[PDB]
């Protein structure tokens, strides 16, 4: 399992509950020097459980596919509540057993259905770690209005923070202060799949990138990413989504 603890975070507490998140995601090679994701864990395995307590130490235990880092669905006291999706129905066989009731949140995990549930996109919704303490607080008692932007929240300060450094870095920016994703920030987390895709296929390419990606950059900028010797590449992108799952 992985922790994190908003009663005393800081930049440093935060980057190591995203190393401890990183490194709970198994990985049989690396891609260019990025840990590539398995194409598939049968039974349990296939959940990793994140335990998120608030500024006041009240507590969910979050569950992660490790096979492409999606939140399948939380346990809040005796309640687990699941995404309406066959990859979250399938998690409950396996997490969160012992709960007294099993809710099916009214959307898929989906950033498109959790944004029109929340009735703001993501662009709108300020992130950070006050962010995320109101997403935990909000998570603990159900409301499926409310838990959309929450879990909009908590997957790009967990999830979104695991794959890109930038995206961990705007989030210890935001560690006082909540403001809405950057450009680049939004750019990255919709082109995770893309970039996973064009790396691996780099791989018998000499670095060259089959199809080149349009990301925006850190001053808000286009960039057209064409080969592995990008930042988004070397410094930027931690966890590669498997070929096999795309
Ligand atoms: N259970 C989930 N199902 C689908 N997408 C999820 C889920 N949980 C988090 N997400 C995020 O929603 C996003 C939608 O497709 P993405 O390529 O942008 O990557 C995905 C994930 O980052």
């Amino acid at each position: 399992d992985v922790s994190f603890r908003l009663s005393g975070a800081d930049p440093r507490s935060y980057g190591m509950f995203i190393k401890d998140l990183r490194n709970a995601l198994p990985f049989r090679e690396k891609v260019y020097n990025i840990p590539l994701l398995l194409p598939s864990v049968s039974g349990a395995g296939r959940y990793l459980l994140m335990h998120l307590f608030n500024y006041d130490g009240k507590t969910i235990t979050v569950a992660v596919d490790v096979t492409n880092v999606y939140i399948m669905g939380y346990l809040a006291d005796t309640t687990s509540y699941f995404f309406n999706e066959p990859a979250a129905e399938l998690a409950s066989q396996y997490v969160f057993r012992d709960a007294r009731r099993k809710i099916t949140l009214p959307y898929s995990g989906n950033y498109e259905r959790l944004q029109i549930a929340a009735g703001k996109p993501r662009e709108k919704i300020p992130i950070g770690l006050p962010a995320l303490d109101s997403a935990i607080s909000t998570l603990l008692h159900y409301d499926s209005t409310a838990a959309a932007g929450a879990l909009l929240v908590l997957i790009q300060t967990t999830a979104e923070a695991a794959r890109f450094k930038y995206i961990e870095q705007q989030i210890q920016e935001r560690a006082y202060r909540d403001e809405v994703p950057s450009l680049a920030t939004i750019s990255l987390e919709n082109s995770w799949s893309g970039l996973s895709k064009q790396i691996q296929l780099a791989q018998g390419n000499n670095g060259i990138f089959r199809t080149p990606i349009v990301l925006v950059d850190n001053k808000g900028n286009r960039v057209q990413i064409t080969n592995v010797t990008s930042k988004v590449v070397t410094s930027n992108i931690q966890l590669l989504l498997n070929t096999r799952n795309i």
